[PDB]
RNA sequence: GUCCGCAUGCCGUAUCGGGCCUUGGGUUCUAACCUGUUCUGUAGAUUUAUGCAGCGGAC
RNA sequence: AGUGAUAAACCGGACAGUAUCAUGGACCGGUUUUCCCGGUAAUCCGUAUUUACAAGGCUGGUUUCACU
DNA sequence: TACCACCAAGCCGCCTTGTATTATCCCTC
DNA sequence: AGCTCATCTGTAGGCCCGATGGTGGTA
DNA sequence: GGCCATAAGTCAATCTACAGATGAGCT
DNA sequence: GAGGGATAATACAAGATACTGTTATGGCC
């Protein structure tokens, strides 16, 4: 006795499809609102559905309320990468693509694949990643305006210089807001110190790594976390968080250039005859693994191991 | 019930059994009559009485082993290679640049539980073989036709000699097809029904029989249209993603190829065709769009007329 | 007597290649600095070169000072579209040494084609376009931060809301700076009112149009200004077989093309003469965006027409 | 001197004359033996007895009119169409029509002053035609060979019957080519020089001679390498594919089996070059050495390499 | 010999940007008609090849 | 930077192909959403040959070596 | 003790002209 | 003075150029 | 003097949902 | 009454798997 539910999410609506143990489908549309989420739970209890595994494609942040609602209702929620769903639909031989089809396709995804259960991240983890991605957003905007000074007309410059001062201030404000967040929590304070002990990783990179690694050891292996960033070869897969991947490139250079263990790594690969960026790609992968390793070890970085 | 996947190749087979408990027995074999008997014996050795084998439709290299296991007394499924690739990509994020392993096909078989494959009737195999040979030589004839336009004088003897040969051969095959369909009383009758449709003649009917077959495999005419890849492909999500509808093309190309000129003959110089054309033309559709739609219609009517078992009735349209 | 010079510009260094009437070359590289620009002029006068036609590629802000320098030093300066430059290099050979267009190639471009002479913009024209493109940059960033509010985390919202305020303030400030520019000059003040008289054009669109049309009427026909914005269809007819389909060329300033879209949408919807234009097109098998693309072209063409006429918009003419 | 630009079509012509004073004169003609005789007369109508005519290398529809005007007494230039298009994009940014292109070729002619086109010798034209036909039948013979691999048994009589026909025809042309060569004393000797190179045999010698021709129409051997599209820009590939493809198998036979070829392979292998990069390099070399050997007029000498 | 450890070797070309240039074609002929699908964006998801080598532990 | 010489050295990833596979979204009656059952030669959603085919064109960069 | 300067840097053919298929209807020997 | 509401499949080319972060080494 | 093997054989993340602009008539 | 010729359509994009031949020469018989 286990139902398999599939929810295709939109901004406004929720298309739901319940696959019963007998094999027949029940479907109903709902509003993607706090009210319409309570309507969904009531409609499941209406049909006497107590145990169910619910599958839902990671679709912006429109699925996040209902995923947490159904988790709290006491169901098994799985939030799948939508690339998998796309591939599954093709494997299921489906020609047309509609919302009703997708909700059914997700129900069958749930039954066949039996995906891993989804856990809502800790409030601190959610806060930290929010600040970190906001910080990258301002940096990008600061870089836009900093490029413009190069070829700016003299009537444009007062505006550009003014904007740069604002952006530089706001950037510092967040950096403190981040520091306050990690310093308050005893665990994050300690874990961040461990990351900064790695030569090549500083204030900025340590925050990014904590945002994606989290409080607890959610990864079982170092190579898993490296793969999660899209750093493991397939050429690099690039099948992982781009914000995590981009944050490691400049750490990789200062490591391979101005550290002992970095130059040691650089020279070894240089000997075998690797190009500059190939070595950097490799060092990005290594920094990721070492970062996860240092945290699980729970003791400062030790160069002797490398 | 065990689940087996076979990664077929020209020279080697690669086999992966999945036991009910969940352990993998694996062995490679030669893709030969000997190595097919080795497989059956190896399966029978490990006390594998009932199993569901899944094979990719790679080509003619997988056909003997599929027949061997069918005879041995197993459930053989022969899957569209695109489904296998898509399945591998649904199993992981980074399986794009990877082969579909025998293990993957066993998992495919367990999860999907695909339909059982049936070997075609020897007569159906012969017909489809002749029909695609006929298409092959038409293409070659067309090549040489195009060459006559801009030929040099020293080349023309060679091109003209080839054209004679190709026309003689095309004519020989057309008789060999006619003799095949006439000899069998079922095909003779079913062909006559297809030709009753206005827009469908001697060549198209042979192509339709080659893919419809003796038995009525398709439950609904809709499905035979989908089989040819002639149905539109909807692409809709939320209130933003709005992909324009287009011909799916996810079906037999040999079929889809054969229906275009019929569609053009239908919509142009036929009562029921013009009627269809005008209605869509009024609704504001392009010329080639109307043909694409008529192609789907002909396929759908072709199966409909056979399913009825009576000649084409214009009143129904 | 007339020499043909080509200058291949870079950030730091100039690369000059004189072509003599006889056919021999003179080559000398210079620094791309105020000193090196005066050094260039002296060097040309050194070799008794008073009459010459200089050809430079339009690569941005590194080639502007030297183009000014030579124009003032009494020479015919042509500033060519780099797309023309590359196409010329490919017409000279099939397997060219490099894909780059060197100074020698530019000297040759100048000789064979005798391109049109480049006139330096008026300080006010150059200032107005500077402010207008700055305004469009801040509008883009404002739109970025607007989109973010939709899906923002609550810890992020204070930062986004704060930025939006700054951007909105800056945009108001900059719009006033534009208004004060045009209202000071009696020429620009008059021309702006003539533009705004057109239904579907207001304060923002008028400034963009003035920025690209300028003080004087450089275009002979109004169709040419529509082409300058990249709003004219692109035909691809060849022989009998090769017949494609007409789409917008988009071969022109994006700043103009982006500025006219919402005006066109206002015109066809609310204004009488626009609605009239929409309907006649809509009668034929013409889709919504196709009508907008058409109205965009029309608005540009009317915008120029009105300024050339020198009298406010008159609905009777449409 | 007048600058005339002919835009060619299957049926019609679009002539555009540009006078020294700088005024256009347009007049259409039919692309026929009659309409070519009209053109000659109409030019002499406006007292044009000395002009440079520019026309795109467009199919074979411009071959008669080019031969006509060459015989009439004009400087005919037949330009690569890729150049023409590039020139059109250098003049403007917009629109592509027949009326534009006819006028455009007059401007091309004036500014560029392109090299004069010379009609091939009948034998050069015949040999090329046979060699081109021979490739067409080889490509068809391969199709039917591939088809035997996976053929059904009812198809197999048809495929085998076709192969026999194709093999008979290939053998026939190879003789027709050999007869053409052995008759002409020049081609007979020229081909013998080509075959003397280790790595070039019956097949390749005919292909090379088809594109080199009777006269030494290239100044240097490195020019002929460029004409095949074998020179690095990665290979440009800006040349005859028929000439290019013919050298790949000779290149393998050279680098693998011949003494001078192995030497070449080894030297690049020492520097650390990939398999196909060495083949790419040897293709260029065979082309260069082929032309060199003909210039010399002396059988291949290994010493030089 | 098997299984399990690994911040190990082998494999690895990051992510974002900025500025500037653009003087149609046909017609009943240039503020007319025919021909015309703007310019930019935003957010989220991603758990090993441990595949093969080493090195270590347990039985 | 020209001109002449070059069968040398450096720079070099050719072309053409073949076979095979493919059971719509839905609509119309029941049930009283879908699912499921029955029906579909009708209506709405369709730019064929998941690459249609043919012919033609293509006069190197540099380093040595001479002469300006 | 706060401030400055490096650290890495790949992409791979273009053009111009043409035409066939099949089945049904209409015209001529 | 303020608010709504008009469009919905995707497809121009070229040339000049810069930032990121975290060390070890300066003033 | 007629047959037969055989030399060569790189590629550049994937998805899923979403939004703004400007100017004129209306409120 | 039967056989041959002409016309209908025109912007293009977007699925997978398995596989082969070319030529010329030094090896064989
Ligand atoms: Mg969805």
């Amino acid at each position: 006795e286990l139902h398999y539910i599939g929810i295709d999410t939109a901004k406004e609506k929720l298309d739901v499809d319940v696959l019963r143990p007998d094999g027949r489908h029940r479907t109903k549309k709902f509003a993607n609102t706090t009210k319409g989420h309570d309507e969904l739970v009531s409609w499941l209890k209406g049909h006497k559905i107590d145990h169910a595994h619910i599958c839902i494609e990671a679709t912006g942040t429109y699925m996040e309320p209902v995923a947490e609602c159904l988790y709290d209702a006491g169901y098994i929620v799985s939030v799948i990468n939508p690339a998998l769903g796309k591939a599954f639909a093709q494997s299921e031989g489906l020609r047309n693509k509609t919302d009703t089809v997708d909700a059914r396709m997700l129900a069958e995804f749930c039954r066949q694949k039996r995906p891993a259960a989804w856990e809502a991240p800790h409030p601190l983890e959610r806060a930290l990643r929010a600040l970190v991605v906001r910080h990258q957003a301002l940096t990008d905007m600061h870089t836009q305006e900093l490029n413009r000074t190069e070829t700016a007309r003299e009537v444009q410059r007062p505006s550009i210089d003014a904007h740069l001062l604002w952006l530089e201030a706001e950037l510092k404000r967040l950096e403190k807001q981040i520091k306050d967040l990690t310093d308050d929590d005893p665990d994050m304070k300690h874990r961040r110190k461990l990351l900064e002990s790695i030569p090549g990783i500083g204030e900025k990179t340590s925050a990014v790594l904590l945002a994606y690694i989290g409080l607890k050891d959610r990864f079982a292996h170092a190579r898993q976390f490296a793969a999660f960033a899209g750093l493991t070869p397939r050429r690099m897969s690039k099948a992982g968080h781009v914000s995590l991947r981009r944050a490691l490139y400049m750490p990789a250079m200062v490591a391979t250039s101005k550290t002992e263990w970095g130059r040691a790594f650089r020279d070894r690969l240089a000997a075998n005859g690797k190009k500059g960026k190939v070595i950097l790609g490799a060092m990005m992968r290594k920094l990721a693994q070492v970062a996860y390793g240092v945290l699980k070890s729970g003791v400062p970085f030790d160069a002797s191991r490398h």
